[PDB]
């Protein structure tokens, strides 16, 4: 929904993410859960983290990380064409971890700001542009597949 240009730009930041999806992943959920700390009531088996201390300690939270920008990347790369990778995910979360689009808005922007903090010589202002691009394209594609399933928020 992007140029061939912009993808390149996601894809090419995102490599930076593949040397090392686990910590970039870290840093997103503990990014949003500072952020919007209500996110955290959505994981049963994150709840009990009560500092930042804590976050970074936890080692599911961790591989939660890894699970996460594992999925993204997978979608990322097919530059648009994801329909199949993103249903399966618009019905778990739409249905068994019931969570509104407003959420995958806060992932979204924690993202940015891991690859604003993490590779600011590397993010420059074309591909901070092409990666939100990429990442409304992904939210905007969700919404579509909720509404579908009957559901919406
Ligand atoms: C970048 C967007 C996201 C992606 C790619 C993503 C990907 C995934 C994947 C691959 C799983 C395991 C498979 C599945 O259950 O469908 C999962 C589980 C889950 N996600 Fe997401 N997710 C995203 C954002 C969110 C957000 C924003 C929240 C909550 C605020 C969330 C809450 C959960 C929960 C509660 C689980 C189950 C955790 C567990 O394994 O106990 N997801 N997610």
């Amino acid at each position: 929904g992007l140029s061939d240009g912009e993808w390149q730009l996601v894809l090419n930041v995102w490599g930076k993410v593949e040397a090392d999806v686990a910590g970039h992943g870290q840093e997103v959920l503990i990014r949003l859960f500072k952020g919007h700390p209500e996110t955290l009531e959505k994981f049963d088996k994150f709840k009990h983290l009560k500092s930042e201390d804590e976050m970074k300690a936890s080692e599911d939270l961790k591989k939660h990380g890894n699970t996460t920008l594992t999925a993204l990347g997978g979608i990322l790369k097919k530059k648009g064409h994801h329909e199949a990778e993103l249903t399966p995910l618009a019905q778990s979360h739409a249905t068994k971890h019931k969570i509104p689009v407003k959420y995958l808005e806060f992932i979204s922007e924690a993202i940015i700001q891991v690859l604003q903090s993490k590779h600011p010589g590397d993010f420059g202002a074309d591909a901070q542009g092409a990666m939100s691009k990429a990442l409304e394209l992904f939210r905007n594609d969700m919404a579509a597949k909720y509404k579908e399933l009957g559901f919406q928020g």
